[PDB]
């Protein structure tokens, strides 16, 4: 496969403080044009709206972009929840690879 995208890691550990998620996906094995999936966050113990804020959309890769840093903003209230993201969808010959989906623990400074 081509064209393979994923998240770099199953888990990301962030402080619930950071105000944001800094959260990097992977393009590898480039054919050389653009690629697209869909991402989306779901709740886990951590909900939209109270934990952090949720998002969806598009990562459009344009040629030779090897990665991406998606930014999901965190909200302020020994407490640790979590959230996850993930990727669907693949368009323009780009395929999901491993880990696709990952998951955000929210700690506590």
């Amino acid at each position: 496969m081509r064209d393979v995208v994923s998240f770099e890691q199953p888990e990301f550990s962030v402080s619930r403080g950071d105000q944001v998620a800094r959260i990097p996906v992977i393009r590898r094995v480039l054919d050389g044009g653009k690629s697209q999936v869909s991402y989306r966050t779901q709740d886990g113990t951590a909900q939209g709206n109270r934990d952090y804020i949720p998002v969806e959309g598009e990562l459009l890769f344009q040629p030779g972009e090897a990665w991406k840093e998606l930014q999901v903003k965190l909200l302020e209230l020994r407490q640790v929840r979590r959230f996850h993201v993930q990727l669907s969808n693949p368009k323009f010959g780009a395929h999901l690879g491993q880990p696709h989906s990952t998951t955000i623990i929210i700690r506590d400074p």
